[PDB]
């Protein structure tokens, strides 16, 4: 049948797992939008897999490109009618953007945050950077505070291009803040921000999470936040080490996981690492909580090379799910060394480096 | 000294795991509200554990019961001051109630649902029943439809005091519906509802999920929904069997899991069952998505016997998180017979039976 031929054609182009649902998700997204960035967004499939599906549909005559937009052909409209694939409806809450939390009480914080981060360091390609919107950062504080994880708590920030530590300083909630980053620009900027605010209880240092954390970072914190790369190795280096910073049971962890650069097959492996290797429980998984500001190095990335139509994104297409985890009896972090180079950031499903 | 004495006293009263965070969660909730049901709600700890913590604090002189409110004593205010335990903040979106989806576009469906469910069967004690609000039922449809899991899909409903199958019939989205329940009253009510709507593509049958599902249920459906009891046996009998109804990879499952009757230790156990035994991925975990209507048999339950302040709830205190799961390569369900009595519903963490 029609669908077997499509799936077979997609498997020729990628090693990323392909199911009938993969094809449905892309076809549903195409009926909603012709923008290739938005098709990745609305399908919730990883970009390289979406490209393979779009290329397969293009080759078999189910889609055409017109004005740099992917549209269903006559044969494409027959296919979606035959298989009952409608356009993907969206009922995301317009007030909270689907975040579950409203930031009406943090209007002063948002205002202060925007002004102090006016000249924030722009995203570096080498360190897989892309900062979230000011509204996302404030929503993170609201979320973390609503779960009782900030007020009088010792908070660890593993990597901080998002400048969550700056928002945490302005909130006045933590007892103390620890923040690290491989990028010198961010540690200097956060130090400058702390000096301007007059914030005493912050420890800032440069560090490569390829190395094991020193003793002063281990077993001494109540909450951690990180927004990591999505190789399984990077999950251990960022989230795993984040769990190692926590004192013991009853401590929290916050991090983003995309559908843009991780398939649901990798989600299963990531969740198995969390539940089996680190013994933590996942308390929340919130769709598109984090909205990322578009990054200037887009044209130098794998995504730009892969895409059949190459136009700079016109909106914030890239989003991630917010994970919350909590430690229990028998939880543990990651304390071993990692020696990979670019494979920390890059795998078959990644495209934004 | 202070906290260890409390933790030791709680461990004498229950075998449910107790951490310092358990005590913090309850004390934070006490500061926000004196209502015992609201303390269970805001603490997000299971009811019997909350009872043990409250009774321990009461005996050690930290709380008192005044006008049927759990209030902090002068010693209690010193305790929360000493450990830096603030009152639990909450920034839950007032438009969607934290559900992530709004039901503005389903106002007609809500009106139709309320009309046809005026004389719905009231919740029976023996089958652990309590139906969600009509707003919740419509929100479920919006959520499931937004992820592409209803339109032209074959949907299985394992247990339906919530009457999700009636809402699904009214929506006109499914290709067909299959629904089962142990309660004859509900199967007959859905029958009468189906004949009243003139809905042809629904199969209704009475069934005990202790038994393995028959041939015609297995591997023929795209989506399932269930709202199960929270013993590990019940998760296998409801959610596991739900997974067994799904055709293969790329199929969806929806279910509620409470913090009211399951500790986070049991959440880790349940998540391990989902990821390791069934091999499914968890795509969403949304806090307090399901709001339950208070049930008339409350005074006959374990909760009433445990509560140190015996007053009926004044609001819908009982809520559950919405889980979404998806099947992948190598996912499988549960197909064995279970031989248990009341232990299907009851364990040490349960209290609403
Ligand atoms: C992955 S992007 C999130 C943050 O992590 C930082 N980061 C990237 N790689 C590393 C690393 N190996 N060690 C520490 N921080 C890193 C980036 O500079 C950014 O601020
Ligand atoms: C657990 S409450 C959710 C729904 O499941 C139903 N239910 C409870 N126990 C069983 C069982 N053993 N088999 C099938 N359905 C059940 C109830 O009647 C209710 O409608
Ligand atoms: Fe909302």
């Amino acid at each position: 049948s029609h669908m077997r031929e499509i799936i077979e054609r997609v498997k020729e182009k990628t090693t990323i797992p392909v199911y009938e649902r993969t094809i449905e998700n892309v076809l549903s997204a195409i009926q909603a939008s012709g923008d290739v960035w938005r098709i990745v967004d609305l399908s919730e499939e990883p970009l390289p897999l979406v490209v393979a599906v779009v290329t397969a549909l293009y080759e078999l005559g189910y889609v055409a490109f017109e004005n740099n937009q992917v549209i269903l052909t006559r044969k494409g409209k027959e296919l979606v009618e035959k298989y009952g694939i409608g356009p993907r409806a969206d009922y995301t809450c317009s007030h909270c953007q689907g975040r579950t939390v409203e930031i009406d009480a943090f209007s002063e914080l948002l205002e202060q945050f925007k002004e102090i981060t006016r000249d924030r360091p722009e995203p570096a390609h080498q360190f897989d950077q892309a900062y979230v919107t000011p509204e996302t950062t404030v929503a993170r504080v609201a979320l973390m505070h609503s779960r009782g994880d900030l007020e009088n708590k010792e908070v660890f920030v593993l990597g901080d291009d998002d400048l969550t530590s700056v928002a945490l300083m302005l909130s006045g909630l933590p007892k103390r803040i620890a923040v690290l980053d491989i990028d010198e620009r961010l540690t200097k900027f956060i130090e400058k921000a702390a000096d301007e605010i007059g914030y005493e209880n912050i420890e800032i240092f440069t560090f490569d999470l390829r190395k094991p954390l020193p003793d002063y970072a281990l077993h001494k914190f109540d909450t951690f936040i990180t927004d990591p790369p999505e190789t399984v190795e990077a999950i251990r280096a960022f989230v795993g080490r984040g769990i190692a910073t926590l004192k013991g049971p009853g401590c929290a962890g916050y991090f983003g996981i995309t559908r843009r650069e991780s398939s649901l097959d990798k989600w299963r492996e990531i969740q198995r690492v969390l539940l089996n290797e680190f013994g933590v429980v996942i308390t929340d998984i919130i769709r598109n909580f984090n909205e990322y500001v578009n990054w200037g190095y887009v044209e130098e990335t794998r995504a730009w090379r892969l895409l059949p139509i190459k136009v700079k994104p016109s909106y914030n297409w890239y989003k991630s799910y917010m994970f919350r985890i909590q430690t229990l009896e028998g939880s543990k972090g990651f304390e071993d060394e990692i020696t990979v180079g670019q494979e920390l950031y890059d795998d078959e499903e990644s495209s934004t480096t």
